[PDB]
Order: structure tokens, then C-alpha cells, then sequence
């Protein structure tokens, strides 16, 4: 059963934060600087996950955290160390915004990998203690690699975005399939930036978030846009459907966004003005998703919503 | 009848916030994420403004307000449409930072109006109903477009600030001339940036805030100021006294400025660190004023002091 | 009038080819010239006038007044050109380049970007190329290569003009203005944009407009400057479009592939290299004839010749709209 | 029969220059502007390659062309079109800085392709009269694509190099691998740029240029290198020698350049101060190896040397 | 000499804490102050006196001198410190920040940031913190974060010192230079670049010195900071060294971690968010007991306290040497 | 007996062209790519140098070269390696632009140096066969360091230049004293920059070229000048006279150059449109000198003035 918390009263909009936010602090573990950006999945009668923990070093560790209820969590102090029998991509350089999903068998995670620049890792795991590394899927320069939750005709099929080596200026989405988690190809563009007179949240770069959830009407994607300002990056995050099929096929985007930085714990922090989110927890039965994001780079929060009005928003205000 | 709130006891500043900021706040409208950098007037028995709100989707427009007080603001849902003959120029792109003011018979309205980038939009208003779009003063590009609140020796006059298609890092502010409200001209250099030895609040780009307001010695002119950290752009402002019949000539300048972000609704938000001010309200029997400025690109607040103080202060402190 | 010609070269199939006599104007004319480009040429009694940017070895940037009975070989006084004006503000000279003239109605006018707290476009009139008079900036800055139309456009006085910055400018389009009076400008319309660069690339990052207007029954006749950024620096080729008579900013036709690129050494090599800059023309509607002038390398000036009804046909057959 | 000119008397150079250079004139189709990184396979009895040409556009395509001697060259008027079954790869947009080599059974050309940015083309012909278009081997941004000649273990292989989407400042080699010419992976850095104190020719960026070349010790790579002087980009090109089974492992890698501008051609044109070289025909029997190269982004080159002299040369000023 | 002092919290385990009272110094203590931060405290007489960098209401940087019996509640003048100079170019001023302060032999020195045709290193010299008689600027501009040692070393002054650019600098190491004479410099030695970004993130960008170093058996315990660059903006957090006794331009260990980052409202909100920079430090080291004053977010100043052995320790055990 | 070419016939020029340009040619050692930016001094019955000889791998190094005539010389295939009694500034990164003067008993050399970036590197030889290395003379970044021919008021000086580690976008020339060839200071500005509208070619930034060169009137120093256009730097060179006994107050500057890139050696090459002054031979009798300059960064080449022309047209055309 998935976190959950009634919409306020009068309260008109699609998502609405936690009450409770942030979820988890900047200083759970004894070297924490700061835990945002992760990744969640239903495991076992609870949840488990992958996080971000930049430890007090600023560097960018991941470590496997556990939960019964999905909101309070025990991070593991050590970070998580995957195996590979090929010691050149089995490296740790860094790694940071990990996602996670079940696919067929076992749990996949991407996250952005150092190999000679960001790209996307891959690995699995069957019990969320020991994580098997694979090839890093694609060479760099991309970041914000998110696989679909089941294969696409037959195929393992990923998101991601061509990136560059600093703080990346542009970013589309792009979509890609292999038949064996090993070898990629098949790219087709998604979706780019919009035009700032059209829609400015997004007008800068796009990434993908969650794992896409699939609905009847098509792949709900829960995506970042950038908006540059004067002062920096304003990260705020929004709604599109991609066609069953083909997801690189967008059919409906959302103008406005879903969420924008608001409260003091996403305005200021390590990286003011951030709200990206990395993880979502659904249930089609009720309709409810929990979604977790990062907050000012700092700690992480949770907003809920309902997909039937998610789908609706998305469709109503769609700038396609 | 002004807004007004006595200086507060044992505050020696010559300008002093409300005690009530932010007076609009950036969820008046349904969709609205922003209301900020606006333009206020004396309008019948009450008050008029045209008020940028920035939507959800982060698009910028213009919407009519009205207000019996000048501080709860009852903002019209639906954005502000021109009336124009010309379709060219009647084209909306996107428009921001409008002033307006009282022109020997009638309203008048300037705003960074896009035209193949930032320009000066014009128009005009009898009842803040109907519309009536003039042609774009300027070529791009140009922004801070800020008339004169009468003819000067026959002719209307604008201040204007030349720009560039960016977050420009250079700015200074220019007059012109037109003798119908259709062909500018006379175009004279008023002043540039300070060096940052000498005022750091105003050395990266400066800008005209509210309307020229008319004194005895010349035309006060509240102004904002960038200072460049590195961390970014903070906007601060000032004043300066214009010769009265050149307005070009500049007689004194501070070297202080009046107001700079301060508090929480000031430097944390959509964009941090920012006072801007768009529009003033004064009389001129009891010296009172009454400014308007964005905070953080996100709310507006008001500031209040007194013109005999402000102009001592001004040539007290002058860097020239 | 006898304008400036050569014949096609046997076998040439472009549309303009350069004077074998190029450059036809050397860096070295005046006793302390750097270099004599982006100029601008009119006919004027029996022969020709011009106004020439001129460099100094300060490198500082001067308008000369020069004369010629053949349009080829040029006498420039060693002197610079001073504008009078009442107005001391305005009349105050801090800089001032690539002039362009043409005659409207009952004299000359000169239009170059001047430096009032930056580019911007600087205007005056000679009726006898000795005197000039030095009238309101036209613009406020940053704005360059204003081009005025050699006659009013409906009672209006009209001229082209570019945005730009304050540095080495990384766009451009083109406006267009008009005045009733010399003195105040307005009724803005924009005439176009770099294209894309999968389209035309050697008009992608900014372009400019270059000699005065050239009225055909087809529209005005535009040549245009367009520059393409490798990763070495910019380069300058230019071209033709076509502008509705009436409204000019309108724009029937506009080459794909440029006219005239830099390709020899004295384009290539210079104190700017790789650039041909069309600063004037001189046409002959009798005959077809056009014979433009530009700016190669920013050092010295050269000439080119083509035929206004080849040129025409080229800018329509090749068109991007 | 491969084109060939002995040393000159006196030359202590690995490569010398043709005599005949340009051997490809800018002007050689009717609208071509310039013809300068190109192709060359033999074919036939005699030889054929595909054209980087651009238009007086400012157009990039490519083009066929074939030559008896490999010198003086035929080139189509019309661009090259390729077939495509799929319209989205099936598009074009732009194409330059093609290479070509037979695979087992057929010839691949590998190119520069637009595909919401620059990335890898591929396709293959039996006859060079029609060409047919597989996948985009990698998504953007990617430069230089170069096949091995032969499979490596049962794999199709590629060199290239991560960019960006303008004047790309850095750039590192790596190498993939494919079973099927569809899915690409097993990704692996080759080399970086060098330090700047060792070897500045090649310290800004670096590429593959012409077809890997087999030897008994290892795969001979010709590449280019990029030095940043303060008025543009100086493109040299060098040797380096890979494992032969694992061609990511460099072996040896030259210290000084193999080629630099030093010619009026090589000096003087579009891109002032570029060597590139694109291609190479080679004889194992007499050691002779012919490398085509782009001068100032203007028109083609011819060099010569070699192949156990530049082996010699490549270890004994191996910076590795 | 009583110096600051709170007892660290129950079960905190960091190596330092922050005090209670933070910020110590608001940003309003003057009639015409902006912000009041990156400043120089030592023991004098029976109290303590500072330099203290106060910007103003027109954000002019100036030095002003400050008193306190406690070292936390400080007495600061109104009007700007002025230098005495026998030289009247090297005497005047154009602005100041930054400002360290130690003792040396026979009296205090003061370095700052001060203007000469860009950032340089002042130094001047005082007997009772009223009367300041400046000397050479250190170095040829730009250079910033000079910081002397407390004492000569092998029998000449020494200066830590940190090369810069002309604006925001975007990289920068710690170097060490001596003087026999306080006029001229010399025998400069690289001490360390920042750190790869994966490796230590917090000081991959740029370092600098902060308080005057401070002498341990082990080394020379250096109190610096460092700088992350984010897509916001960059983070200033702190960290310790320890520098050979000796040669102290060799660096025997180096913290992975910082000792401190911008966490506190006072240290990420302000007129630069995210800054804690130290200036200053008081010791005793009897009880071994540390207090470091901070400039949080260039707005206020705050005060830190620790060990010197558990700094010692944690250098040690978390070396990135 | 300084080497001389008369003023041709009618020439006007204050300084002309050797006609025997270049007269050091790119390839006179077996690995050099470059020779440019050299130092030249009279030694026994000859001249002795200092030559920047930038090898194939485009390394900087320094080699020793000597001449009977000062124009065709005969310099040192192996680079010049230092004695130093310490192996922390004994250690050899890079070095180029080497100026040589002797002082009272010694030649001395100093060169930019790398040490942790560009610095002045300093070292003296009685003989130009061994050259001790003494302290590098600054703390980077700094190039074009150039002393004085003999001690000023006691105490060695030298001009020098503030730098940053790049292609650097700015500089002013700056004089510095020692007691001991150890420890430097009494900083001093000698010049910036001049504003554009005044003198272009000298603008961007400045440096010191030869050797001051004593007069009855003061320091006649040569110094370059850059102009910053779209396309890159020009390097110019001209002239100033500095006070004799306090030689950073600046008496005469000249407006126009006294040489800028014309020539095809000058304006073509391996970094074009460069004229860097480096050394001067001048006769007191006869007022001859005698300037090398490097051309284009590729070959070096020599120009002749008179010293009393030089200082007339320096004070005719002042800027000062
Ligand atoms: O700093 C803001 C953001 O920057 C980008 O690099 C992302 O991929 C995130 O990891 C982060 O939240
Ligand atoms: O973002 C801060 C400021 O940016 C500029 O573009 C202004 O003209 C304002 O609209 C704004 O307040
Ligand atoms: O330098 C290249 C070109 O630069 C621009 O500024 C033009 O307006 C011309 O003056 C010049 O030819
Ligand atoms: O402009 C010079 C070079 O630029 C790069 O983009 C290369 O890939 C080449 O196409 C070209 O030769
Ligand atoms: O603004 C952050 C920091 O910037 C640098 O210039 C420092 O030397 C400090 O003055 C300041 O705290
Ligand atoms: O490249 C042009 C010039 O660059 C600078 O770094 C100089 O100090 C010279 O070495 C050189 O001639
Ligand atoms: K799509
Ligand atoms: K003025
Ligand atoms: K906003
Ligand atoms: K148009
Ligand atoms: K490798
Ligand atoms: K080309
Ligand atoms: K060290
Ligand atoms: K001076």
C-alpha cells in the first residue's frame, strides 16, 4: 500500500505536497551531506531503494536504503558496491540519480555512471543486497537514463539524454531499446525543450524522472524541464503521455507544470530552486501515486496525486 | 489618498518597508505563479494598475487590476488584450514590466513588448478597459521603457534602457523624444553603470523603475541597480535628480542605495535577490511616496518615505 | 554616368565575377592608412564621389572624402571628414565606420555607424561632397549597417538598419524604419533573420544589409552580407533578395547560395581574414549593368560585376522562400 | 594499384606531401564550394569514394565519385540519396565527413548525420550506385565514425568520439561493438587528448580519421588532433598503434605529428589551418600507404609514407 | 588570554559546532553598513581588537577596526581605518577586503585584499590598532587570500598567498612566498591546486587560506576554504591542512571532508547565499580548545569551535594525501 | 658591428623590413616546427641567442644559438637544459619567450616558465654554454618578463606583465626591483591598455618586448600591442619613453605602430597575423637598431629604424 495523504481542502491543484516533507534529511547517515535525487520500489512486504547520498566529501555515492512504509527509511551507512567480472566498467568513478524498476525478473537500476564522463550504469538485483553490474548502456555524454517497467515489443526499452561534460545548457529526451540489456540502438527522439513564449519551465533542458507508468490512454512520463534565469536554473517538473507502442511517439504535454520549487526546504539548500523528481509509488486500483523528488539538492520530499486527473491535466492543457 | 504606514520608530533609513509585504501575493489568480514588476495609478475615486503575472506555464502577461486602497488589488483573471489596427504590431508574443501614467488627457502604457525580441510596446487608455496599442517605440533591443508624466517643451518623453537578447550583462539608460506618439528621436545618453569602486549596487547595469517624478529642482528618478557576485545578479535601487528640462542631464546620483534585498520575501524565490521597483504613488502637499518593487520576481511589496527626505539624501550622497 | 565594367570571363557561368584589376583600391593610398575598406561610391557630375572608411596606423576608424573620373582609381584626401552640427552632444566624434550615401531627392546623404555611447547609425547631407551636415543619430544603440533607400517610400524616408551589441556581434536581422523628417524614426518592421543553417549557412549567424537599395520593377533589389561561424572565426559572403517595392520589409525572394564568397588571397588574408563586405554599388538600367563594391579582408577594396536581370533570375530561381 | 610518389631527395619525413596537391580542386562540381573529407575504397579496377561537397549554400553533402588512378576523381553532380525503409532515420538533414570500407561482403560508409544533432550514419552498398540506410549507431552527440574492416572476435566494430552540438572543445576516442550493425555496445575509452606539455598538436581533442589499417603488431590509427591557439584551431594529424585483439588498448601513440598545416592550401581557405585526414589506401606487399586529407576545409590532399616506417616512428616517440 | 568558548553538545560528534549566539556580528552594526564578515581578530592588551571588512550601503569595501573584552561582543569603529604610507601611489586607496591579522615578533601585521590595478596584497603594520603605516603591496597583482605565519620562519617572514584573475576567478592555488624585510618577495612554492571533483567536491574548484596558521607539533594546522560549482552558483565550505614545520609549502595531510558547510539560514541566505569563510581563529593551547570566525553568506559573521588535536585527527585519519 | 639594410629610397617608414624576411626559418633543426620570439645579444667577436624552437610535438623549448653576423645563425639541435640547485624550480615544464640582456658581470636570461602555470623564469651564463637557474621571479600567472640592462638606483628591475593561464584577454605592463636576484618587489604600473577610440592596435592588451634601450631622454622601450577582432588577435608593436631613474612613469607612448602584420610570413602561419618584438641590437654612434620580432608565431624576421626617429615620432605622436 502506497504512502498516501488526502488532498487539503480547497485545494485545487493536480499534486500537492506532503505535509510531512522533506521525508528523509540531509543527515541520516553519520557522513551525509545531503540525500535527494533516489529511487523507489515496492519489495518484499515493504519498500526498498536506492539513494543519492553525497557524503560530506561532496562525493556521489549510492546506497540501498528499506522501509515498511515508504516514508521513513533505513539508509545503509556503507555505499553499494556492484560486481562485475569486467574490471574496466566494474570502476567506481561516481554515480548519482539512480532509478529503479522491476523488469520481468529481477530489479534493474540506471544511474549516472563515471566512465571517462557521465553515462548511464546499469545493474541488477534479485534481493536488493548484492547488485550485478552490466555494460553502461550508451558512451557519454548522457545522464537521466530511466528504463520502462516492462519490455516494448520485446525489448528491454530506455529513456535518456545527451548531455555534455559540465553543467549541460540544452537536453532533449531520447528513447533507445536493446534486446539483451547489452546492446542499445533504435534511438528515436522524444521530446526537446519547448519554446520559452510557450511554456519557460521547460524551455532550457528536459529530463526523464520516475519510471514511466503505463495507463490505459498511454505511458504517463513524469519529466524535469529547466527554466534559466538571471540567477541560475529554476527545476520544476510536469506531465506528458507517450504512445504504448512507439513511446517515443509524445501525444499529449503539459503546459503548466505539476510542480515548482515553493517551499523553503526546495528553495534553498546545496542547489536553490531544484524539484526533480526520481521515483514514484502507484496503485491503479485507487488511482493514488506518491511521488518522490529532490529538493534543492538537499533532502527529499514526496507529493500525491491521481492519475485519472494526472491524465486529464496532462490532455486538457496539452501544448501538443 | 495614498497608501501610507508612519516611519517606524527610531528608523533612521530614508525609505522603509511595510510591515504587511508582500502587500499581492503570487497565487491571486488560479494559474498565476508570479505577480510582481507592476505599474499602479490614481484611477477615479480609487486605483488602476497593469500588473505582469507570470502563469504556471511561465508565460508572461499583462492583466488589469483594481483597488480601492492600492494595496488589496482585485486582478482581472483573464490576461489584458490591445486593440490595434495593425496586425504586424498587434501580434502578441509576450509582454512584461509595464508602467503607466497620466498624459495631459489620457493613460498611458509602455511595457517590454515582443517584437523579434524586447522592445518598448505603447499603448493607451481612457478606463483601463479598452486597450489602444501604438506602434513599438524602439527597435530591439530595448527594455525599461518609462515615460514622462507630461510633454517636456512640447514633446512626449521616455526614458529607455538599450539591451541585448539575453539576461543582459550591460545596461545604460537613455531619453527620447517624439513629437506624436509614433516617430522617436533626439535619442541622448542620461547615465551609465557606476564603477564598482565608487557604487557597486548599480555597476554591472541600471535600469528606470517608476515614473519620473516632477520636484522643483528637476525630475526624481528611482532607478534599479545590478551588482554582479558570483553568485549572481542582485538588484538593488536608488534615486538620481534629472535637470528639468533636459532630462539627460543628470545633477545628482546616489551613491547608497535606497533599498536592497533584505528579507525572506526578497531574496528566496523564483529569481533571489531582486528589488525591482515599477511604480510609485505620491503627493506632493504632504511629500509622501509610496513604491512599488517585485521581491524575487515573485510577490510585490511597497516601501514608503518622503520626497524632500529622498531628494536630500540624494544630493547628500551624490557620486557627482 | 559611365559605370565601371568588364565583360564576363570566357567560360564564367557566376552571376558575378571580381575585377581582374582587384584590389582596386590599395591599404596604403594615404600617408598613414592602415587600410580602405566597407566604403561607399556615387556618381557625381562627370564622375564619382565617395565617402571611405580608412584606418589609420592608430587604428583608429575615419570617414575620407574621395573622388574619380573612372570609379577605379581613387583620390581620397589625407585629410578626415568632419561633420558640422549645431548640436554639440551630438556632433561630438568618438568613432565612425562603413559609410554608405545616396542622393534622395535634392542631395546626398551619408549614413555610418557612429559612436554615441556606442554603435549606432550617424546621418548627414552634402549637397557639393566639401561640406556636410550632421543630423540626429537615427537610432538609439546598438545599431549598424543602416542603409537608406535612395527615395522616399510614401512620403516617408526610409532606411534599413541592424541591432546589434556592443562587441563583435553574434546575430542579425534586418529592420526597417521610416521618418518623415530626417529627425524622428519609427513604424519599426522587421525584413529578415539568419537562416538555418541546414538551409543556407553562409547567412546563418547574422547578416546585415549592404549597398543602398537597387529599385527594379521586380522589388528592391537587396545586397545583403551574411555570416557563416566555423570554429576559427566568422566568415563573410553576400547575396541578393528581393523586397516588395511598396513595403519593403516585406520580402519576395531571398538566395539560397550566396553571390560572391571570399576566395582569393586579398579576401582571405588580410587584417581580418575571409571577408567581402558590399559597402556600394553602381548600376546602369539602361543596360542591366551593376557593378558592387566590398570590402576584402578589412584591408583593401575590391569590385565586382554581374547583370541586374541575371541577378534577379538567380535570387528567384534559387530561392529559400 | 595504389597512387604513389617516392621521397623526395633529402626528406627525412615519415609522409611527404603530393607534388600535385590539391588533387581535388573546390570547384570541381558546379555549385561545389569546397571538397574536402572524403572517402576512398578500391573498387572495381579502379576506385570509388563518397564526397564530403559543400554547395555555395553552405550545404553539407556527399557525394559518389570514382577515379581509374585515384587521383583525378569523377564526382556526381547530384548528392548521394539514401534508401530507407523507416522515414524517421530515413530523413536527411545534413551529412558530412564520411568513411567507407568493405565488411565480409559488402561496403559501409559511416558519416556525420543530422539526427537532432550530429551523430553516426550508417549504410552500405554492393555497387555504389545505391545506398541503403541502417540505424544511427549512437545517439547524439557523435563525430568521427570508423569502422574496422573485418569483424573483431565475430563483432562489428567502430571508433568514434563523444561531442557536443556546437564547436565541440574537447573529445576523447572510444570503440563499440555490434553483432548485428543495429544494436551497438561493449563501449570502451581508446584515448584522451594529451597534455599539453607533452604534445599539444593533439591536447585540445582528438579523432579517428581514416580506416583502421591491420599490421602483424596491431591496428595502425591515423587521427587527428586539435591544438587551441588564441586565434582558432590548428588540426594536425599522428599515428598511434592498437591491440589488435582489443583495439581500445593503445599500444603506442606518436608524440610528434605526422602532419601539420604548413602549405598555402593547408593555410588559406574556409577553415584556415587544417589537416584531416579522411582516408587511406595502402599495399601490405610493398609497405606503401597513400592518406587522404581535407586542407583548410577547402579541397583534398595527398600524403605518403610507409607503413613499417610510421610503426617505427609511432613506437620510438611513443608518448605512451 | 581567555578566548571563546562553548562545550560541544551533547552526542554532536562533529569535529566543530557552531555557536548559539550565531551570527555574532549582525549586518547593521553601523549607521552605514551592508554586511560585516571575512574578518581578522586577535588577543590585545586585556581584550581583543580586530580588522574587520565592513561593505557599505554602496557596497564600497572598507577595513574598520574593532574592540571587544570578549571577542564576541565587538565595539567596531564608524568611520573606515586609514594607511599612513611613505609612498604616496602605494598610499592610495581605491578599496579593501579580506583582511587577516597576526602578531609578528614586535608587532601586528595586516594584509588585505587592496586595490593597485586589480587585487593584490597590502600589508601594513600597527602598535595599538589606531595607527596602521602601510608597506609594499606584497605581490604584483592579482592575487587575493594573503595570509602571514605567526612568526618568522628559518629567519624570514612568510606569506601564503592565492593567484587570481581579474573577476570571479574560476580556479585557484595556495602558494607560499617569503621576504627577509617585509618589502621584498621571493622564493615562491606552489603549496596545493583543488582537489578532483571526485575526490573531495568541496574544494575541486578553487582554494584559498583563511585564519593565520596555526603551529602544532605535528605541522602547521591551515584553516582554509574551498569552492564547489554547482549550476547555481558556487558553495564555500572549509576544511584543514597540516603544513611541514619547516618548508610549510609541503603539505603532509589534507581533509577529505569539510569541517563546515553552509547549513544555517545565516550561512544560505543572503547577499551571496552559501558562503561560510573563515578569516580568523583564536586558540590556547593548554586546552587545545579552537574558535574560528566565519563569514556567512558575505552578510554576517559567525563564530565555530573545536579541538586542535580532534582537527589534527581528522586531517589524519580522512587524508587525502 | 650590428647588422643594417638602409632606408629605401622615398620610404617614409620609421622602421622597414629586412628584405632577407625571414631570417629564421621554421624547419632549421631536424624537429622544429617554429622558431620565433627570440633573444639576441652581442657576445665575444659575434652574437649569442636564446631561441624559442617549438619542436613537432609543439613542445616549448629553449635552445642556444650563436652568429657571426646576427642574421644567419647557427643554433643547437638539443634543447638548453639548466643547472639548479633546486630540484623544485630546477624542474622543467615548458618555456618560451625568452628575453637576454648582460647586467655588470653576467648574461641574464628570463623566459616565461612553467611552474604550476606561466611565471618568469630567471637564470644567468657567462659563457651561453651553461646556464644556472635562479628563483623564478614571481608567483603566477606572469609573462614577458624583460630587465633592465643594468642596475637602477642600486637594485635590478624588470618589467613584467600579469597574466591568467589562458589565451590571456587582458594586460598591463608592470616594473619590479631586487636587491639580489632573489626577492622582487616595489611593484609598480607602468601602463594599461589604451581605450579603442584612441589606439586600436595596442587596446586588448600589452607587453614588453626587447631589452629597454637607454637614451639621453629615457628608456626607449618597444612593446607589443593586440587588437581583439572577430577573428582572433593582431599583434602590433610600437614604442614608449620611460623615465630614466624611475622608469614606470611614462613620459611618451606612441598612438600609431611602428609595425603590424603585412607580410605573407607575418600574416600566415601557425598562429597568423602576428609581429611579437623580442630582441633589439642598437649602435649609440650611429643611432642604428636593429629589431627581431616573430612572424605569424612561425619564423622570425628583422627590422631597422634609427633610434633618434624612434624617439621623435614616440614624443610626435604621443598619447600622453
Ligand atoms: O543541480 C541540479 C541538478 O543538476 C543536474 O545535473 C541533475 O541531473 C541533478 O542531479 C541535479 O538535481
Ligand atoms: O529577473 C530579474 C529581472 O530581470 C530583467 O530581465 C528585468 O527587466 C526584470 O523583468 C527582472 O525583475
Ligand atoms: O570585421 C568584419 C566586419 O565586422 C563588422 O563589425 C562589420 O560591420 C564590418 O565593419 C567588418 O567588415
Ligand atoms: O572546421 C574544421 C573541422 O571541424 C570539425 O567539425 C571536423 O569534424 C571537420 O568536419 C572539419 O574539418
Ligand atoms: O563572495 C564569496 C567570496 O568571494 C571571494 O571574492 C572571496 O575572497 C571572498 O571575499 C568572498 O566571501
Ligand atoms: O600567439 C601569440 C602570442 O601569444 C602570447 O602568449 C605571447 O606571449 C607569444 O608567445 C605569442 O606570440
Ligand atoms: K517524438
Ligand atoms: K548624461
Ligand atoms: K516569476
Ligand atoms: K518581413
Ligand atoms: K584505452
Ligand atoms: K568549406
Ligand atoms: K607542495
Ligand atoms: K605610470
Amino acid at each position: 500500500i502506497i504512502p498516501w495523504e488526502e488532498r487539503p481542502a480547497g485545494c485545487k491543484d493536480v499534486l500537492w505536497r506532503s505535509v510531512a516533507n522533506p521525508i528523509i534529511p540531509r543527515d541520516l547517515l553519520p557522513t551525509s551531506n545531503s540525500i535527494f535525487n533516489s529511487a523507489v520500489v515496492p519489495f518484499g512486504d515493504g519498500f526498498a531503494g536506492v539513494f543519492r547520498c553525497d557524503d560530506t566529501s561532496r562525493r556521489m555515492r549510492l546506497h540501498v536504503g528499506f522501509s515498511k512504509d515508504a516514508i521513513n527509511w533505513n539508509i545503509k551507512e556503507e555505499p553499494l558496491k556492484f560486481q562485475c567480472d569486467d574490471e574496466e566498467i566494474g570502476t567506481w568513478v561516481y554515480g548519482y540519480d539512480p532509478r529503479v524498476c522491476f523488469i520481468e525478473d529481477r530489479y534493474y537500476v540506471t544511474w549516472c555512471n563515471g566512465y571517462h564522463g557521465p553515462t548511464i550504469g546499469v545493474a541488477y538485483t534479485f534481493d536488493f543486497e548484492t547488485f550485478h553490474q552490466l555494460e553502461n548502456a550508451f558512451i557519454p555524454f548522457n545522464r537521466n537514463g530511466v528504463l520502462f517497467p516492462r519490455k516494448i515489443n520485446g525489448r528491454f526499452a530506455m529513456l535518456s539524454r545527451p548531455s555534455d561534460n559540465g553543467h549541460t545548457p540544452f537536453g532533449d529526451i531520447f528513447y533507445s531499446e536493446s534486446p539483451d540489456m547489452e546492446f542499445w540502438g533504435r534511438h528515436r527522439h522524444v521530446m526537446s525543450p519547448a519554446a520559452f513564449e510557450v511554456s519557460a519551465w521547460q524551455c532550457t533542458k528536459i529530463g526523464a524522472g520516475p519510471i514511466p507508468v503505463e495507463t490505459p490512454e498511454g505511458w504517463l512520463l513524469i519529466y524535469h524541464g529547466v527554466l534559466h534565469s538571471c540567477n541560475g536554473y529554476v527545476y520544476s517538473f510536469g506531465s506528458a503521455l507517450l504512445d504504448l507502442d512507439e513511446p517515443w511517439k509524445v501525444k499529449f504535454r503539459s503546459g503548466p507544470y505539476l510542480l515548482a520549487p515553493r517551499e523553503p526546504y526546495e528553495c534553498m539548500g546545496d542547489v536553490p530552486n531544484v524539484c526533480f523528481p526520481c521515483a514514484a509509488l502507484h496503485d491503479n486500483e485507487t488511482g493514488r501515486i506518491a511521488i518522490y523528488y529532490g529538493c534543492a539538492d538537499t533532502v527529499t520530499g514526496l507529493a500525491f496525486g491521481y492519475i485519472p486527473e494526472i491524465i486529464e491535466f496532462t490532455k486538457r492543457t496539452s501544448i501538443i
